[PDB]
């Protein structure tokens, strides 16, 4: 497929972008000293440490946004590229994510104003829209 | 694959079901005024609707109950796809799960009484255990 | 692909490990009668068991965990098969990611000692970041 190449650089892209937001979480963790499990807080100062922090919740939300966005993307794009689409119009539908999703994870981890986040959010699911509906209308018609 | 448009159709329509369940989710937050970031809530009202909210809350639990269920599917189903199996019994997995999912979003949504809602999750996995078993059976055998 | 069945055996393991956790997840909120949802509480004994509970709060943190690294490896396992890699390497990736989620959810759900459940979770990372790294370089090439 002429699109796959492009699509399985920006999904591992988004891939590795959320091992960072992963490993992130961790550094806040130990840094502002909040940990999940008892067992966490007990290795690293004490039991006054299993708590919940702003930070860490924050990441978390970004996490799982993530989740919500990227996983999606990365089952749509991949059948999507072997519909055959146009190569430079694939190509924009994979770099306005790419580049949507990076800005978000930005705009969340950085607390920018309102409603930057939310603007990078809606933008990144408009090429995963336009991808569904292109799926669905190539599904229904091999039916 | 024969099997293959059915499944496309059913998973594009499952990923748009989540699409409708992310934007309700932005409605209630909007409606009854409960951010989940301060810098939300400054901009819709003040800091006060930094705040939890029930309906928000189950908002983000079908969400949750989504990802953890229709993932596992767009994986198995696809794969099942291409182990060749019959027609009919393929798009009768499909289906269930897809009657299933949505019959799961309209339970936990709009609040019915239980045990509806774990029925129809129970009910959705059952197609996924299947496909997943044969799976398993057909991986094995080729190692 | 040679590799693909190897891949297709640990993944479909992987996902009904992840069903285990779901089914643990519901047997916990019976038994510890906490329930997130007013219509599961009023089933189950009353409005008071429409709480909280750490045992609860423990199988939702790997489950999520889970989500967040199991994923992944579907899409990135999958590719990574198509791409021709040696064998016994392929299998290694594979083994090293199933033998330390297993690992991983024993160690959360057994509430084992800090930092054995955080230890797996990085090492079945590495062959995650292992496959990204071949991806990228595969697809780049590609463009
Ligand atoms: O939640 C936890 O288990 C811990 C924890 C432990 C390890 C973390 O990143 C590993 C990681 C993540 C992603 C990777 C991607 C590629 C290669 C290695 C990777 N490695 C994060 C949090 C925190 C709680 C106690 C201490 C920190
Ligand atoms: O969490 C947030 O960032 C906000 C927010 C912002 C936008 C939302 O839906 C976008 C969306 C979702 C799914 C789509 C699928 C297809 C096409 C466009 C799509 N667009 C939801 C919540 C809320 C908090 C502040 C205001 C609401
Ligand atoms: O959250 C809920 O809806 C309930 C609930 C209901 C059902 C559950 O496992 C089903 C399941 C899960 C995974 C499967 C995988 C294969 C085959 C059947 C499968 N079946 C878990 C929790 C809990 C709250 C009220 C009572 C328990
Ligand atoms: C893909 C991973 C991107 C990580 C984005 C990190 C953004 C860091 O941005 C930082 O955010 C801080 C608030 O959290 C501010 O105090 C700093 O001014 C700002 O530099
Ligand atoms: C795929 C998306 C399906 C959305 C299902 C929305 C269900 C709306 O259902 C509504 O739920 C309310 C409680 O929340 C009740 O007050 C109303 O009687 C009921 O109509
Ligand atoms: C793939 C699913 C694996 C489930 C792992 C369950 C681990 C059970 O392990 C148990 O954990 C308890 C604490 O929770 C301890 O009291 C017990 O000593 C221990 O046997």
């Amino acid at each position: 497929s002429p699109a796959l190449p492009a699509f399985l650089l920006c999904s591992t892209l988004l891939v590795i972008k959320m091992y960072v937001v992963a490993i992130i979480t961790g550094q806040v963790r130990l840094r502002k000293k909040a940990f999940a499990n008892p067992e966490d807080a007990l290795r690293h100062g004490g039991p006054q440490y299993c708590r919940s922090d702003p930070d860490v919740e924050r990441c978390l939300r970004a996490h799982r946004n993530d989740m919500e966005t990227i996983y999606p993307f990365l089952f749509l794009g991949f059948v999507y590229s072997f519909l055959g689409p146009n190569p430079f119009v694939a190509w924009m539908h994979f770099l306005v994510f790419l580049v949507g999703r990076v800005a978000h994870t930005v705009a969340y981890l950085g607390k920018l104003r309102a409603p930057i986040r939310s603007v990078t959010y809606t933008l990144a699911q408009l090429p995963c829209a336009s991808m569904a509906l292109q799926i669905l209308w190539e599904a229904a018609r091999h039916l």
